[PDB]
């Protein structure tokens, strides 16, 4: 079943949706994201960062793409992808996105290195532009515009 | 994504009130992502896959009976149960919204399967006015059909 509810907040700390997580059949994790107040018809970058902490306005604070296996950024990068790299989100006419994505290289299991549940927590971030699955460290996805901290 | 087979949900008045999408579960059966609105805040609402992909307003009787390939009685708590199409109640927010993923372990999209909901007829997902008591034939005393979406084909 889905759980570990995470609330999503924008630059101004307004609630703009939520995330929940399922230990996947199969395998790794499934991420249910349901958001609003986003740039309509946009394609928007989206990653798991290494610090469960969401400080306005900019969310630097932190990280850090979740990168326990110390690779570079991007699906299409031969040296790359960060365990926390996820596909771009597609926004409805709406301004809303409501999907389940699989993060195959993540975990909640204790003693797991891919464990995104840990002392520090992890944070889910939606970026301002679309990700190019290639450029370090960011895929040129731009500013951090939405954040959600996972602890527990 | 791997969720697909998008199904638009409509109420008795013909208002668009969200959607369903479906995933072939590994494992097993299907996972149903339901994201609906304009429902009774804080209610538990009956929720079933019906046998025919037909959602004729306002009553939705054109969807025909709960999907029951194995010929059982209704209800998770009926020892003579349950229908393949029986799903847990939807638990609505103060929002009037439900946005959840539930497993339907006695379904399939495979042409070869007895449990196929993507059959010649198709199927309909139906939300009811009241809770399913998980016991009473033939629909758990769920009452009227209030939201319908058809999976054709
Ligand atoms: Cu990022
Ligand atoms: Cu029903
Ligand atoms: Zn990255
Ligand atoms: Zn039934
Ligand atoms: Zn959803
Ligand atoms: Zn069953
Ligand atoms: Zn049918």
């Amino acid at each position: 079943a889905f759980g570990h509810h995470v609330q999503l907040v924008n630059r101004e700390g307004k609630a703009v949706g939520f995330i929940e997580i399922k230990e996947s059949d199969d395998e790794g994790l499934d991420i249910h994201i349901s958001a609003n107040s986003l740039r309509p018809g946009a394609s928007l970058g989206f990653h798991i960062h290494e610090k469960g902490s969401c400080v306005r306005p900019d969310f630097e604070s932190a990280g850090g793409h979740f990168n326990p296996l110390n690779k570079e950024h991007g699906f299409n990068n031969p040296m790359g992808h960060h365990a926390g790299d996820l596909p771009n989100l597609e926004v409805g006419a709406d301004g809303k996105v409501d999907v389940i994505m699989n993060a195959p290289d993540t975990s909640l299991k204790k003693g797991s290195k891919l464990n995104i549940l840990d002392e520090d927590g992890s944070a889910f971030i939606i970026h301002e532009q679309a990700d190019d699955y290639l450029t370090n460290p960011s895929g040129n996805s731009g500013a951090r515009i939405v954040c959600g901290a996972l602890l527990g």
